């Protein structure tokens, strides 16, 4: 379920530090700009 | 370190569709601009 | 919080096949 | 991939204390108890 996985990802994002979000953002940008 | 959480998030992005990544991006922008 | 991580884990268990849940169960058993 | 998610979950178990793993174990019993 993409809805279920997205919910889990959202919960986990809040446990990441600002520096970690750089890498998440980069992965997103490589997929959808 | 946050490396376990970052690993899990990065792994799970591969289970999400392109349209789902937009929501992750919004949550990142909410925090770091 | 650690609680937020726990709830993410619980949600992800619903994505796993029975055989992968056995693997998780075994790791938990060896820890506790 | 189910194995992809499995290894994500395994990494996250390292962020949990033994006390928290009890709830994970109980959830697993709801899903594959007796199997
Ligand atoms: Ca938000």
């Amino acid at each position: 379920s993409t809805k279920n996985i997205l919910y889990a990802v959202m919960a986990l994002l809040g446990e990441l530090e600002d520096e970690d979000l750089v890498y998440v953002r980069r992965e997103i940008e490589q997929r959808i700009g």
